């Protein structure tokens, strides 16, 4: 197994995958690593085994059938990932907790939104469809851009988008387009 976190590249407290090499701190795996459980797989682990189950489910898709259906365990397990993704990008700790707003010249956003609310979001099962959680998820950029304005600081809201697109097309196997 590894010596670092696979989401925040950093030694600790860790708890390793048995069916991969990957380790986690304890509330860095999504959902948080789970009290007993020999063996214990990870998010990645039961990813593949989703898609191996059902090889078809890597066509195409269209991104409005995606967004509209039910979060059952699979498509919860799906966005627990998705988020889990984001947070492996260093650049996320500028999104992970709650923002404040005062900066001459702005307003502060009508509906803040951070990654660690739609962390809990997802754990308390407050979405009933994909749509409520990439909505969230798109907030929180928006947000940050809307707010920024011409400060160079708002491309930090254009990549970690970015990693969140890319990612979404990813797990979700949606229609590739030109
Ligand atoms: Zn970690
Ligand atoms: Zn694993
Ligand atoms: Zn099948």
């Amino acid at each position: 197994n590894s010596n670092i976190c696979e989401v925040c590249n950093k030694w600790g407290r860790l708890f390793c995958c048995d069916t991969c090499p990957r380790s986690f701190h304890e509330h860095c795996h999504i959902p948080s690593v789970e009290a007993n459980k020999n063996p214990w797989s990870c998010i990645f682990c039961r990813i593949k085994t989703i898609q191996e189950r059902c090889p078809e489910s890597q066509s195409g898709h269209q991104e409005s059938e995606v967004l509209m259906r039910q979060m059952l365990p699979e498509e919860q397990l799906k966005c627990e990932f998705l988020l889990l993704k984001v947070y492996c990008d260093s650049k996320s700790c500028f999104f992970a907790s709650e923002p404040y707003y005062n900066r001459e010249g702005s307003q502060g956003p009508q509906k803040p939104m951070w990654l660690n609310k739609v962390k809990t979001s997802l754990n308390e099962q407050m979405y009933t469809r994909v749509e409520g959680f990439v909505q969230d998820m798109r907030l929180i950029f928006h947000n940050h851009k809307e707010f920024y304005r011409e400060d160079k600081f708002t491309r930090l809201g254009i990549q970690v988008q970015d990693i969140f697109e890319k990612n979404f097309r990813n797990i979700f196997a949606i229609q590739e387009t030109s």
